[PDB]
C-alpha cells in the first residue's frame, strides 16, 4: 500500500471543506531565521498515522504572510504542513523568493521544533507562491527538482520559458487578471512548461490578481488534491484532477491528464 496516504477517502465535498480531517497546531518561527524572513508553520496534531509533507508558501510583492494566512489551517488540516513565509524585504524580486521558499524548506528540515521535525518526512517538500511569490515558486523548481509539488497562484516573472521543470506544477490564473494577466504570464508559463510534466492550468472566472489572498473553496480544494497526488502519492485524489475539473467557477482548464504514476 501506499504508505503516504493520510486521511479518510476523499470526497468532493471533502476536499471543498474549511476544516479538513486533521486538527492544526502551529509554531511561529522568528524573522532572524537565516536566508528567509520567518513565518508560521501550520502543522497536523494527530501523529499516529505516520509523518507528512511539507508545503513552503511565499507572498506577493509588498506583501507578507498575512495574504497567505488562510492556505495555513484550510491545507495543513487535510494532512500537511504548511509554512507561510515572510520575505527577506517586501521588494523581493521572483527569483529571490525563489531561495527564500528553499531556505523555509531548509529551516523545516534542519532547525524546526522537535515537535515539527518529528512529523515531517523530508523528502516530499512543495512549494506555493502569490504572485510574485508564484514566479518564485518556479524558481524554486528549476533550483531544486527534487520538490514534490509546485503551485504559482496567480504567478508574475520576466521569464516565460520554464521547459526544464521537472516539478508537477499547477498554475491557477485569473480572468479579470491585469497586474499579471494569463495571457502574457500564466498560461505562457503553462504552455513552455514541458509536454511530458504532470501539470494543470486552471483560470478563475471573473477573479482578479489578488483572489488568492482570500478564501476561496475552487483554489482550496485543489490545491489540496495536488499536494496529495504528487506529495502524498495518493492516487485517490486523481479523481479530482483528471479528467480536467468542470466547476462552474473555472473559466479554462489546461493538464497533461492522466497522471501516470511515476
Ligand atoms: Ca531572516
Amino acid at each position: 500500500p501506499n504508505p503516504y496516504e493520510r486521511g479518510p477517502d476523499p470526497t468532493e465535498d471533502s476536499i471543498e471543506a474549511i476544516r479538513g480531517p486533521f486538527s492544526v497546531a502551529t509554531e511561529r518561527v522568528s524573522s532572524f531565521a537565516s536566508g528567509f524572513g520567518g513565518g508560521t508553520i501550520y502543522y497536523p496534531r494527530e501523529t499516529d498515522e505516520g509523518t507528512f509533507g511539507a508545503v513552503a508558501v511565499a507572498p506577493g510583492f509588498t506583501a507578507s504572510q498575512g495574504s497567505m494566512s488562510w492556505y495555513g489551517e484550510r491545507v495543513a488540516s487535510h494532512g500537511f504542513i504548511v509554512f507561510t513565509i515572510d520575505t527577506n524585504t517586501r521588494l523581493d524580486a521572483p527569483g529571490q523568493r525563489g531561495r527564500q521558499l528553499l531556505a523555509a524548506l531548509d529551516y523545516l528540515v534542519e532547525r524546526s521544533d522537535r515537535k515539527v521535525r518529528e512529523r515531517l518526512d523530508p523528502n516530499r517538500l512543495a512549494v506555493m507562491g502569490h504572485a510574485m511569490g508564484g514566479g518564485g515558486s518556479l524558481e524554486a523548481t528549476v533550483m531544486r527538482p527534487s520538490l514534490k509539488a509546485s503551485i504559482p497562484l496567480t504567478p508574475w516573472h520576466l521569464d516565460k520559458t520554464w521547459g526544464q521543470v521537472q516539478v508537477p506544477t499547477f498554475i491557477i490564473g485569473a480572468e479579470l487578471d491585469t497586474i499579471a494577466p494569463v495571457s502574457t504570464h500564466a498560461k505562457p508559463f503553462y504552455e513552455s512548461l514541458p509536454s511530458s510534466l504532470p501539470k494543470a492550468y486552471m483560470e478563475l472566472c471573473g477573479a482578479t490578481h489578488f483572489a488568492p489572498n482570500i478564501p476561496n473553496t475552487t483554489i482550496a480544494k485543489y490545491v489540496i488534491s495536488w499536494l496529495k497526488r504528487f506529495v502524498d502519492e495518493d492516487t485517490r485524489y486523481s479523481q479530482f484532477l483528471c479528467p480536467n475539473p468542470t466547476d462552474r467557477a473555472i473559466c479554462e482548464y489546461r493538464s497533461t491528464c492522466p497522471y501516470k504514476l511515476n
